[PDB]
């Protein structure tokens, strides 16, 4: 459950389907901290 | 496009301890487009 | 050699090729991941 | 080498380092449908 | 069982673990895509 | 965060014919965020 890197990129992709996202705190929150499915689709586009 | 090592690790990902069952996820999920929710039904 | 969490995923999904394979948590778990299982108890996970 | 889907967005992550990147539903029409170069898929990067 | 491009290169990534891996195109691929290979066959392309 | 997987998938792919070696390209790549000059160097 921790996302970073190429793995957040991944994710990113699968839970943002055909809204698209953008990628460079969702590091803090879900690299460095365990997010939620929830709180990772509140990145996308 | 979700295909290959790819789906599986995605699998592993919106499952987590549920599990999973990996045989059309291919047809479903890699020749096609499928959502979260699609792949969520693969979980058991 | 212990193949614990998405290595565990990774593994079961090369060696059953087609076959396909089941993941579900005395255990596969316990069998790889706290200890080192060979392909025969791999392969036996593909259905 | 054809890139779509999974993989294309492991190629931009990996070509774009820092600069980050922006994916959306054309990069499909020139790198998923034929195969492209490096900087026809950078200028889809930062 | 028939192992090519990517696959190839993520089995010898699986069972070289601490070895490491060398991936050069009479070939791993020749015996290993082409051909049913072993493990060992893939083995003694780890480092 | 270039890791595991990914880092191998990483370099077949930027590699082609070349082929590569795999083991630090650990530390500059995954640990840290190489570009593909570092990667390059793991070619051959």
């Amino acid at each position: 459950q921790h996302l970073c890197g190429s793995h957040l990129v991944e994710a990113l992709y699968l839970v943002c389907g055909e809204r698209g996202f953008f990628y460079t705190g969702i590091v803090e929150q879900c690299c460095h901290s365990i997010c939620s499915l929830e709180q990772l689709e509140n990145y996308c586009n």
